[PDB]
């Protein structure tokens, strides 16, 4: 009824979106992992009479209930997506989109990543974003590679014309009180990558979790404090 969607309020395998701006969405899904149930968001933006997609809904069934829903709430297609790290709840998915007309992006660090480890793997390549600090544009979005944190191969995601961060796993929402999934990052790293993106965007309004509630910039000193306690 308006509020952004919480992890008991979703089954496993319903999507539901949430509007953040003119043109912008997220969308939140849940998903069993370990045999706990965790939520995770993605990002939706609107790229004129098409959509782009940012991050599956961290499975096969769950991503077919995504595109299901799009069609549902907005009604345009989505023609493109892009992956923001190799993990399941951002590549899981891949192979219905790719069926389903989606041209499905990764850089080329998530794409090896992806396939190592048994992952659904993204189509096409993003190069140019293969040293921190790097940024590229992809239809409405800027992407930013701001080093090694949540993983190696984590990419953020910028809606200029939103001044919109979506900052996924590589951010943790404000009630977090631990680094979440810890087991592929670089804790040493993390301060640093997260200290490059808010020097990059310091304009951000929204700030947009891998998992969790949307808030504005403190999401990102949040993350940073969190993490140096975890590694302490
Ligand atoms: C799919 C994803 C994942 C699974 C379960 C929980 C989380 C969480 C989480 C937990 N708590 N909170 C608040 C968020 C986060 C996050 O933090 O992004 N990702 C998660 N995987 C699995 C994996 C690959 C490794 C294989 N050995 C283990 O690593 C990940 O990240
Ligand atoms: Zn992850
Ligand atoms: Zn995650």
């Amino acid at each position: 009824s308006g509020e952004y969607p919480t992890v008991n309020e979703i089954p496993v395998g319903e999507v539901r979106l949430y509007q953040i701006a003119d043109g912008v969405w997220s969308h939140i899904a849940t998903q069993s992992f370990d045999g706990a149930v965790y939520p995770s968001n993605g990002l939706i933006v609107r790229d004129g009479d098409e959509l782009l997609l940012i991050d599956t809904a961290w499975g096969a069934k769950n991503t077919a209930a995504l595109l299901a829903e799009i069609e549902k709430q907005i009604g345009l297609p989505v023609t493109r997506a892009v992956s923001t790290h190799f993990h399941d709840d951002r590549v899981g998915g891949v192979d219905v989109l790719r069926a389903a007309g989606v041209a499905t992006y990764a850089s080329p660090s998530t794409r090896r990543l992806a396939e190592a480890e048994g992952n659904e793997i993204p189509t096409h390549s993003l190069e140019g974003l293969s040293s921190s600090g790097d940024a590229v544009r992809f239809g409405p979005v800027e992407l930013f590679y701001p080093g090694a944190a949540h993983s190696t191969d984590n990419l953020v995601v910028y809606v200029p014309s939103a001044n919109v961060l979506y900052g996924g796993c590589a951010v943790h929402e404000l009630s977090s009180t631990s680094a979440g999934n810890v087991a592929d990052a670089d804790l040493a790293e993390w301060p640093t990558s997260v200290e490059r993106i808010q020097k990059h965007y310091p304009e951000a309004e929204v700030v947009i979790p891998g998992h969790g509630l949307p808030g504005g910039l403190d999401l990102l000193q949040h993350t940073a404090n969190v993490v140096k306690a975890h590694k302490n």
